[PDB]
């Protein structure tokens, strides 16, 4: 039984995220996408909206499921019988930040972290920049799943 | 079912390598350590020596095996019915270099790459620096497995 | 007719910015400095524009405008499709590469970068204001005009 | 004669900080740990608490003392007749940021800065990440000196 | 009359290089690609020049020359004082920043950088030759012309 | 008795190096510049020529001396009763490389390493790029001490 948790805000999920989901699900028996609820910074979409968008985008991934996440990530992972985190990286600076989190998580709970490199096409894509561009009328449709873009237009009106 | 190839020169294997082997073996059903040889440049250790040093320090990992090869890594991977590479990284610069290799490998063969962050204790450990230090009589005993240190001193004398 | 937009907050413009303006102006027929209305800084947009105008008088082919909304819209609505910006660090490059690739994707607008002059490697609007606030001498890092205005803003 | 100031928020002091204090004290005749306070943003610990935690874990360093301050660091340094700052770095990004600060400080006041590389064991340790992990109940006991860990748990409760 | 020199070994030219050539040509009146005679590669300087010429036919304001000696001399002896180059990584930026600052110091020649297209982030002449040598398909990373020539060089 | 060894090829010494020498000598009781002899890569200047150029450039630094260095650096340091290395850094990548060497040197011998950031004016200066530029007729006179530039012109004819 191999498996990993894929944590993030996914506010909203982008094609960069989806590519990582697919690639994780291709190699692990089970993937759990954890949608992290931050009571301090409530973004654009509610946690349930985010989960709904990820489920529509990952309909063809039967070994991937989506749940809301709260509290300490390594607790979330271990309570579900798993011992691994998986995440995508775009830049060296991403790696620096995530290496520090990864080493902390392994230190405090023995949970390991696996990274994959971004697909070239999505190296500049992020939820925050996509939202910003869309807010000022820019076309981010090629960067988001179809379901997401429609929902995004709805929020902006 | 799940499986990954862990590639390198391993000339010689270090504790940093072994940590990554152990962590990969804990997460994939099988791991193949691929000792990749350039047939036109010998290292310090012969291929048989490299493999023996790895085997002697991985005896407790039942789902790990060690094989040598040359040429395209993605051919080594695919001929074994696998589709994943696993590698450790120490720095953001390592990430930039390995990201380019991973994106090339996925492009030409559809093979994916998973990275793990170095254990903190081994952030400064490399085969090349260990050999250089040992060449001038520095004590690298704590950085190498027992199967390696004295063999190394033997080469140097 | 070649041209480029040089975007930033410029709060206030420093000698580092000015060096980039001069270097852009030397290579493009037309340069527009876009002062980004980002509505919480020290100077008003109009104050920033004036300070830039004062220190770029020797550059005949440069003008200064306030900017709001999508930068790529600002650029294209003025008939251009190049952005020019200075970089100090590889980290700056990473951040700016993402914006550059986004801007090219959504609008076909390209971005050209120049490396900082060695002398201005440590100069930023934020650090200059911070040091000046606690009484440090930043006169050698700002246009003579800007330096007087900064003193006034603090008193 | 020789002396340096080691500046920071130390909110709270970690083992990574203490390692740098010890290493600085071994190389300069005197070291002053400067607890720098922003009078408009409180941290987790009061200045007196911060200083007490540092003192309790530096009792074996006879040439180290601890003082608080605010405003320009170079004024703190020069008013004590010193001309050097000493700081630890974990990453190349830390270096880029601290290089800009060091060059500014030498420009405005002629004060120089000396950097040391983190101990490998503490590469992932920061006050902020330790507080964040502890807030959600993660075990950070091995990352903080005895003078700190339980005081921290006390704040969080 | 604006212009820039785009220097490199181009052994061989890739789609990553070509993208930069096209983007430079769109913003400067004149672009000169300088093929650096570095006298040990795969193609001769003349072969490299021809391959570049073949794939830049649609760019009226671009020409290709061999280059030797100081780049800043090459640039200034042709009446220009700008270099243009592409970057993939922050590490590229660090390396190139040092050359750029050196070149500005010794000769007053400026350097403009552009960010790689996302699609070509992993593309280099060296990696393309290496993969092709061991039998990998790099046809999507090279100009159609160049790709045929590379196959020939290996057989 | 504070002190440090400043190691390098110094082939030839540049104003970037000299700035670091001056700043080290301003803070340590004793500085020893170690001119590293590499039997594999013999550069432009002999070790004795390099030592001579450094001595002329550091004539006003009475607590700095210059010696040839061979073999393991931490042995060189410790045999002279010192326990510290000092070096200058220009970029984050410099820091990455040197952090690894620094951690190795502290691991194998307990010798510490202190870094300073380059002066802004010399951030692009290196011996190798200076030699290359000068070789093809470029003016590197503002980047080198006077004595060095004269000697450099001599070698190029
Ligand atoms: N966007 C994006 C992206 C991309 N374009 C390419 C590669 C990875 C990602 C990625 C970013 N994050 C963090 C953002 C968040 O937490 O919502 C992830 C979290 C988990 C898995 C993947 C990602
Ligand atoms: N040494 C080291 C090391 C470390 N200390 C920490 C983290 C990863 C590694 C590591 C380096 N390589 C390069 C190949 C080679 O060295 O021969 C790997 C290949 C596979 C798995 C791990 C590593
Ligand atoms: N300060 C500084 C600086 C420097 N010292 C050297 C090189 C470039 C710059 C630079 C920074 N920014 C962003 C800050 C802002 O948005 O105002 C620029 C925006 C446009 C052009 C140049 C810069
Ligand atoms: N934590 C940590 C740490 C570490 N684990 C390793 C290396 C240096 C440090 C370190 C961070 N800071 C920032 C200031 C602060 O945190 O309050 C310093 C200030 C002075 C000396 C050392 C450090
Ligand atoms: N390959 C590649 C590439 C890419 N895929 C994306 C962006 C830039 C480049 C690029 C690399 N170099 C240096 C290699 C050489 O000297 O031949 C350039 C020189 C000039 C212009 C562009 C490049
Ligand atoms: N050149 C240069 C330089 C600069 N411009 C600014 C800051 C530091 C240096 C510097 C480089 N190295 C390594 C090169 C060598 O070993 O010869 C040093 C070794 C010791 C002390 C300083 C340096």
């Amino acid at each position: 039984m191999t498996g990993a948790v894929c944590p993030g805000s996914f506010d909203p999920v982008t094609l960069g995220h989806l590519d990582v989901f697919e690639r994780a699900a291709a190699q692990f028996d089970e993937v759990i996408v954890a949608v992290l609820i931050n009571p301090n910074k409530a973004g654009m979409f509610t946690v349930d909206e985010r989960i709904e968008m990820i489920r529509e985008s990952t309909a063809d991934l039967p070994n991937l499921r989506v749940e809301s996440g709260q509290g300490l990530l390594v607790d979330f992972v271990r309570e579900r019988g798993l011992n691994a985190i998986v995440k995508g990286l775009r830049t060296g600076t991403d790696f620096e930040y995530e290496l520090q989190m990864a080493q902390m998580n392994k230190h405090i709970a023995g949970v390991d972290t696996f990274f994959v490199a971004t697909a070239p096409a999505y190296s500049f894509v992020s939820s925050s920049l996509a939202k910003e561009v869309a807010t000022y009328g820019g076309d981010v449709s090629a960067l988001l799943p179809a379901s997401v873009h429609q929902r995004l237009l709805g929020k902006l009106r």
